[PDB]
């Protein structure tokens, strides 16, 4: 029910997370989603709780509900300062909504299907289709992809824009096993 006041918090490493872009004069951060229930590290205007399908978890930080299955965990999406090099994560709060729109399935299916480790050192950003598989192109690509590289990071979609195109779930979490540049 409450919103610690901190300035930053440095976390050590989540046991896995994933990262997605947030459009917002265009305003762009990111976002990592991570295991377990931290609402009280969010502005009073992200502590919104949206599930995956059919009771199987769900993330807070999201606007709407995920029209795929979880992996029955709960997870937050966090506001992403930096992240160290030896892997600790740096949170800030921001003035903003919870993430809204399909922009953040591609990173939430590859999170619960997956991602068994670690956080992929890279952004993910685009819709999930009703096959559960193909990646459908989103918008403000221009801007996800400049708050990627404001992270040192390549930006992961199914579009003109991104570092590295992948059409589908699978060939993302590829990615995800041979690495980029």
């Amino acid at each position: 029910l409450e919103s610690a006041n901190y300035e930053e918090v440095e976390l050590p490493p989540p046991s896995k997370g994933v990262i997605v872009p947030v459009v917002h004069e265009a305003f762009g951060s990111l976002a990592i989603i991570i295991p377990g229930e931290y609402p009280e590290l969010l502005d009073a205007n992200q502590q919104v709780l949206s599930h995956f399908a059919n009771d199987t978890g769900s993330v807070w930080g999201i606007g709407e509900d995920i029209p795929f299955e979880g992996d029955n965990m709960c997870y937050t999406a966090l506001p992403l300062k930096e992240i160290k090099r030896n892997g600790n994560i740096v949170v800030e709060k921001i003035f903003a909504g919870p993430i809204m729109g399909p922009s953040a399935q591609l990173g939430l299916s590859l999170l619960v299907n997956d991602i068994e480790d670690g956080v992929p050192r890279m952004v993910f950003t685009g819709e999930i289709a009703d096959d559960e598989e193909t990646i459908i192109p989103i918008c403000g690509v221009d801007i996800a992809a400049i708050a990627a590289h404001e992270q040192g990071l390549p930006l992961i979609g199914n579009q003109p824009g991104v570092d590295e195109e992948v059409r589908n779930t699978s060939l993302a979490a590829h990615l995800i096993q041979t690495g980029t540049l």
